């Protein structure tokens, strides 16, 4: 209950799933936590449950939603430790030649763009704080993932832009690492499931694809999380795996000839 | 001479740098090659030096020239054999709050849209042809780089992208591999070194990253995408580095406190 | 103070260093802490030091010496949750040609059967606790580093057998865990640094290799330690980079020929 | 025919399997071979079939075997150019606790330091020649395997030594490099499933762990090594994947509880 204590924190599209799962863990810590969403209705609720938590409405592909976060978070608290950017999306299994360039244009807004805007406003109190930047990426940025091309795309340069900017700021003593996630159940995930022709097979082989045995919980990002912004003070520009284990060994992907 | 007969290759930004250097490669190989390039003056000398090279004015962030450069090809050739995404730009050194948004927009358009938008026209044709497309990422994609943090995201989500694509291609016959150079000796490395405040130490400087004390050519880089087009048939979804091993080992990047 | 309470967990080389961090660490979480190392001097006194933590004299080379670490822990304590493998050695800086397949052979026996050995003892007891294994490889083994051609390829080594042990393990519950440290500063880098020409250089080369400018230190290492023993219950087969940044970006290893 | 003409290589385990393919490879690039393999049925036969390769029984686990190896090559041919290490054994599946200190010494005898020794004997030759080396590791030191502990830590090690000598023989101009193969369909493959319950389901998984959807071939491992020797002079310290793909995705390994 100490170990985050005094600090401040953001979290983006921390209204539900993982997200709710890294405010939970950072309250738990003992920080203050500002929980961004472009919904109102879980991060809403979130604020009532939670004494330290605090909800802000803000769209983080809008850049004056994100200045306002950002001032509103300073005016309210004083100072910013951590930020989160857990905010993205996954869309539907998409062949590729089924994308568009406008699809692919509109999912980096969210993916990357929203990650790189807050991340900027953010970094001169962060500076002042020896505060740190916690991405929250994906295992399929690094070994690929089927019918998802622009996804894939994004969280690859997510985890590659985490390394250029740890790198930046080493010198500012401002950490930047990431949280690579693989198969979490959340929302989004049951979601995504339930367009599936069969969505119980889904969800069963997403459980089958970790020698874990079982998908992740958002509690286990956020304990991750929380290891990144309080313990792992010579940890930069790492990508941390929550994966169960899915990047390791031969599988089913598909004599000689 | 004979290694990629009868193939037809397009190499995007063809006219000069790493780019010629494919294109030589492969018509030395046996291929013909179609060059884009959006300035007409490397390309179209190349083409005069070239048999078996011809020169198409194509800028790739424009869809439609780049509709144009595969119906053209198709017309003038008769197939599509493999496409090598190699346009891409190193903006200056810039500092991450001395970037924005609508810049990184800029440069996401070409390095990595532009070689999604010519991959996603010519998969139809590589189908027919059970032929392989090849993109130009970059070493710093996989470990950062300073002063590059539009730079870095671009790479690190070309080489994502890469692995995605094999996969979905992987059941049509069509393998998608990516090369990743570190430092080239090309027009463009040469241009950013004349910004500097000293471009001799900071070419020096550029050599004695790689422990082979030197760096490398665009005829390199065009080797490896030879082998990767005509030769790496068990190959695909790889990273293909042709650093002169800067990856490697312990350097100079800036007791325990 | 209660993050593994009630956990008994095994540490070699455990009496000064990096080990005795990961000691430290433990016991400050709540956890009954074996120190193993094969000289009394450091472990005795850290014993009377620490309420929680007791020694054992052990060789990890030693099978008949390891076999009795574990049936000690059984008998005094009555349960075993965690065994972090740390016992290592890097020998002083050695070109190639100036090795030695035996002196080779001695280096393996220590950095990775002797991890082997012990792991293999404690599994029976970490299945019954669904308890979890931490072994201590190096940065050096994903990136290589001159002068250390065995010590190398014994962290490549060590790496690779958690990943491999991880897919084995999986099925009873236990996760098998690795973190690659980086420079850190223990008396093995100053006995090291002592050995060179200019220690104070090497000293400040050492430092300098990290972006973050520093050398890490034992309790760093310690705070990853428990993190992946007690919160990272989703993490199996994963390499946790404890380096300050050390593997980013371009450096001093050493115009196209 | 000429790609590495006048060059002089030898290919350890040479006698069958990707070994053969690589000794057809060298020859079909214009190189004289040296076959060294511990049994004489095939690379005898390889010999009398081959013009440009030639057969010398050497066990690499024996140093005066290897020594006579090298000097045999040089007295006879005059040059030494490239060694592939390519000889190695993957013992049936073994579960950790059916495996045995003794049994891991005895498989790094081979799997390591015979590559090692013969690396060691052979460098003073390829620094006349600016030479290089190739390592044949395994994709499965990267990623793991299950039921293979001991083998797996081995190709770790390969995969760590390559980067580390690397890095220690790039000021001497001499390259060495690993190509990490997947499953390739070669007599030990088939060796290992006919051990198994079912041998025709094992090979049909075996093939379908590739997005690629079929095992590789001993030619496209040997065109990797031609690449590597003949035409990457730029690479050192590289792990060439020759997989199919098996690394990228997810798939079978084995709902957040
Ligand atoms: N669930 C998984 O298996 C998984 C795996 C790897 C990575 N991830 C990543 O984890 C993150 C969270 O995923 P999740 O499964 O919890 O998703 P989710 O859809 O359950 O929750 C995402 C939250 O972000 C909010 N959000 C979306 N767009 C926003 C915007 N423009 N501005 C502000 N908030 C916005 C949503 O309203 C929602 O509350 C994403 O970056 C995702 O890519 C998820
Ligand atoms: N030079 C290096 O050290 C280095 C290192 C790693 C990666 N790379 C990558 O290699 C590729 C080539 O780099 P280079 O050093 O040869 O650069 P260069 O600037 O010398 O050549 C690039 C070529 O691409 C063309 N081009 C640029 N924008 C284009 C567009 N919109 N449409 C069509 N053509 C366009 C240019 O006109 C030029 O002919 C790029 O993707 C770059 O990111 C270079
Ligand atoms: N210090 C670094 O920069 C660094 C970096 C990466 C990895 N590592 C690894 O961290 C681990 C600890 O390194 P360190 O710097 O603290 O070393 P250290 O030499 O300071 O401490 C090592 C401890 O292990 C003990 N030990 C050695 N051989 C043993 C054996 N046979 N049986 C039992 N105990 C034995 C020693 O007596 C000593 O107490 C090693 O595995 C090392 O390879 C260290
Ligand atoms: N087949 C695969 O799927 C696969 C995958 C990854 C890596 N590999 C690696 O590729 C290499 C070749 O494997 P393979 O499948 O062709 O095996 P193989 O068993 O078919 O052929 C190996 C050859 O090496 C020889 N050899 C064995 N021990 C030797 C020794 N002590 N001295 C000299 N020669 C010796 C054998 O006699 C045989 O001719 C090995 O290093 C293996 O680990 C194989
Ligand atoms: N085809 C398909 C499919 C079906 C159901 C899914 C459910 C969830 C996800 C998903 O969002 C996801 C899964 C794994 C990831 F690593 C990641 O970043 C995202 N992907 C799915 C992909
Ligand atoms: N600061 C700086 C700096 C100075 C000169 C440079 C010259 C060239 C490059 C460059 O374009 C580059 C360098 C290495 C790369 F891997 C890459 O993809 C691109 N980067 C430089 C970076
Ligand atoms: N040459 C050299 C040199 C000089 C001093 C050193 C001091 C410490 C170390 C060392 O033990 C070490 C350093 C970094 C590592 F990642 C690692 O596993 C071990 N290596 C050194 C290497
Ligand atoms: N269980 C099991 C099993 C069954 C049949 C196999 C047949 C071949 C191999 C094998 O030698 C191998 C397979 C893949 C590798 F990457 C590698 O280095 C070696 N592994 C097998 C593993
Ligand atoms: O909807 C799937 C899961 O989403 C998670 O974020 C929630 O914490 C769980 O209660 C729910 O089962
Ligand atoms: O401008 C730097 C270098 O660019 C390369 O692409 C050219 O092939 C070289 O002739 C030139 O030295
Ligand atoms: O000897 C170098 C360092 O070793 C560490 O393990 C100790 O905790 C430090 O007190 C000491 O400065
Ligand atoms: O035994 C499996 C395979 O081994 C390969 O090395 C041979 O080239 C093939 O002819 C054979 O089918
Ligand atoms: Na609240
Ligand atoms: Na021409
Ligand atoms: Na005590
Ligand atoms: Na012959």
């Amino acid at each position: 209950g100490t170990r985050y204590a005094g600090k401040v924190v953001v979290v983006t599209g921390g209204g539900r799933g993982i997200g709710a799962g890294i405010v939970r863990a950072f309250v738990n810590s003992g920080a203050r936590v500002v929980i961004c969403d472009k919904d109102e209705s879980g991060g809403r609720a979130l604020e009532q449950e939670l004494p330290g938590a605090v909800f802000i409405l803000c769209d983080v592909t809008q850049e004056d939603d994100v200045k306002t976060l950002v001032s509103e978070t300073i005016r309210r608290f004083g100072r910013l430790d951590c930020v989160v950017n857990n905010a993205g999306h996954h869309p539907p299994p998409q062949r590729p030649e089924e994308t568009s360039a406008q699809g692919f244009r509109q999912l980096l807004e969210l993916n990357l763009l929203g990650t790189y805007t807050l991340t900027k406003l953010a970094l001169p109190y962060l500076r002042k704080s020896q505060g740190n930047v916690i991405n929250i990426s994906s295992l399929v940025g690094a070994i690929g993932q089927a019918q998802a091309v622009p996804y894939v795309a994004t969280k690859g340069a997510v985890t590659a832009m985490t390394k250029a900017l740890a790198l930046d700021e080493s010198p500012y003593g401002v950490r930047v690492n990431c949280i690579s996630p693989g198969n979490i159940w959340t929302p989004l995930w049951e979601e995504l499931a339930a367009l599936m022709p069969d969505p119980r097979a889904t969800i069963r082989e997403g459980m089958l694809a970790q020698p874990l045995g079982r998908m992740g919980q958002p509690a286990e990002v956020g304990a991750a999380a929380v290891f990144l912004a309080s313990e792992a003070n010579f940890c930069t520009g790492i990508e941390l795996l929550v994966t169960g284990g899915a990047e390791l060994g031969y599988g089913c992907k598909a004599p000689d000839i």
